[PDB]
């Protein structure tokens, strides 16, 4: 029992949009890692977390089951190093949460607060805002992907305010004008015009929002209708979206997300090993798929629509900036790792603009196999394999081999360089892990 390469189990989250039992990536890993669990094939497993959150503990099983959080802080020095205890202000917890999500229905019409507003909210109402912390976070596709993601380009939403007798009426015409007349482009992000478009989406926004849930149901229903009479005005806005409005309101029935997700935000599509990050505030809801997540370490949520969960819509309608910034500028390049070296067939930095965290993506050939080798890196990291299998262990120390199979997560101290060997008696799963991680 190294303190310097150990397995972790994770805790996972029984949330109502989760893929159920077995069918569940979250389940699957769960189980795999820990065979005594008996997988509840009545339930939905939403979420794995890997980290040092309170709400939810990693535990050494070879470390006396301690855990994460625990050995953290009673070794801030050997399981963070001072640059990270000194640059993000701790020395009890890793700065990032790092997640499997396996989605079954849309989460949550949501925005994490930044870290003005995440202070204000927990001081607020503790409860619902469980900590201080913002949360930007990123998204890694592992089966294909679709999400909401900001709100469209302001065109798209002059002609679908004009267009979606529905949504029209529940704007009223006089605003639907005041907007069409007032947005302005180009326009430059921080100009006037720039911050007068924002306040005129601001303005349709929040009447949506807050409007009379039976009138909800009223619209919503007339929708659907014409989704079905009249495809063609919806696929003029985008070719997915009947297909979009239909699929969502069988999962959330005359919800008002049928609105303000399908009509003002738009929607992605990832495959496989693409992604994206969100800085605070943006609004999203992920739709399905299987994906990676890392984030801040935090747990704020404001939701406004498709949830039986808390909402606050007030909160919502204030906190967003209202960007329309075209979406592909949130997809990001994947990169190189200098530091990792092998026979990994891909070896993928995914390292957003958000100082919480990267993720490093390694992946071996079924038949190929072979073995890479990463440098030690100057902080904490989560290792998990969502593929395949193998061995891991402390470069040149063979005392610390492990086997690491589909689902087991391990910890890697600050320092520490670490071998992996795709499994050889083996040729039909090509091994892959995600190591999320930071540095000062
Ligand atoms: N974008 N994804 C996330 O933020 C997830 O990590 C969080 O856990 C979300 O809060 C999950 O969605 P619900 O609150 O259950 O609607
Ligand atoms: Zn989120």
């Amino acid at each position: 029992s190294s303190e310097k390469l150990f397995r972790i189990q994770c805790g996972y989250q029984n949330y109502d949009w989760g893929k159920i039992g077995s069918s569940s990536a979250v389940a699957q890993f769960v189980h795999n890692s820990d065979p005594s669990i008996t997988i509840d094939e009545t339930k939905p497993y939403a979420e794995l977390w890997m980290g040092t959150h309170p709400s939810v503990p990693s535990k050494a099983i070879d470390l006396n089951n301690q855990t994460l959080r625990d050995l953290v802080t009673a070794k801030p020095q050997e399981y963070l190093g001072e640059s990270i205890i000194t640059k993000f202000g701790s020395s009890k917890e890793l700065p990032f949460l790092f997640k499997v999500l396996s989605i079954e229905k849309v989460l949550s019409i949501q925005a994490h607060p930044d870290k003005k507003l995440g202070a204000q909210l927990h001081a607020a109402d503790p409860k619902n805002y469980p900590d201080d912390n913002h949360k930007p976070e990123m998204a890694i596709a592992v089966t294909d992907f679709e999400g909401f993601c900001g709100f469209k380009p302001l065109d798209q939403l002059a002609k679908t305010l004009a267009t979606v007798p529905e949504l029209n009426e529940i704007i009223g015409q006089e605003l639907v004008d005041e907007f069409i007349s007032g947005i302005k482009l180009p326009a430059e992000v921080g100009s006037q015009d720039d911050v007068n478009n924002r306040k005129l989406l601001q303005k349709v926004f929040g009447k949506l929002m807050n409007t009379d849930d039976d009138v909800i149901k009223q619209q919503t229903a007339k929708l659907l209708e014409r989704t079905d009479r009249e495809p063609q005005v919806f696929k003029d806005i985008d070719s997915r979206l009947p297909e979009l409005i239909q699929r969502l309101n069988k999962q959330f029935p005359n919800d008002i997300g049928l609105f303000c997700g399908c009509l003002l935000l738009n929607h992605v599509g990832l495959n496989k090993g693409e992604a994206m990050f969100l800085q605070a505030k943006d609004p999203h809801a992920y739709i399905s798929g299987d994906i990676i997540e890392c984030m801040a370490a935090s747990d704020n949520v404001v939701r406004a629509g498709f949830t039986p969960k808390f909402k606050d819509v007030k909160n919502l309608v204030e906190m967003l900036t209202y960007s329309y910034e075209s979406v592909e500028k949130q997809k990001m390049p994947l990169q190189e790792f200098p530091r990792s070296k092998g026979d990994a067939v891909k070896s993928v930095l995914y390292d957003p603009p958000i100082a919480e965290f990267s993720v490093l993506q390694t992946i071996f050939d079924k038949s190929k196999g072979g073995k890479q080798v990463i440098e030690g890196l100057n902080g904490p990291s989560i290792v998990i394999a969502t593929n395949g299998k193998g061995t891991i262990q402390i470069t040149g120390d063979d005392s610390t081999k492990q086997k690491i199979d589909t689902g087991y997560v391990f910890f890697v101290a600050p320092g520490s360089s670490i071998e992996l060997t795709a499994d050889s008696a083996n040729q039909d799963q090509d091994f892959t892990t995600y190591r999320a991680f930071v540095e000062a």
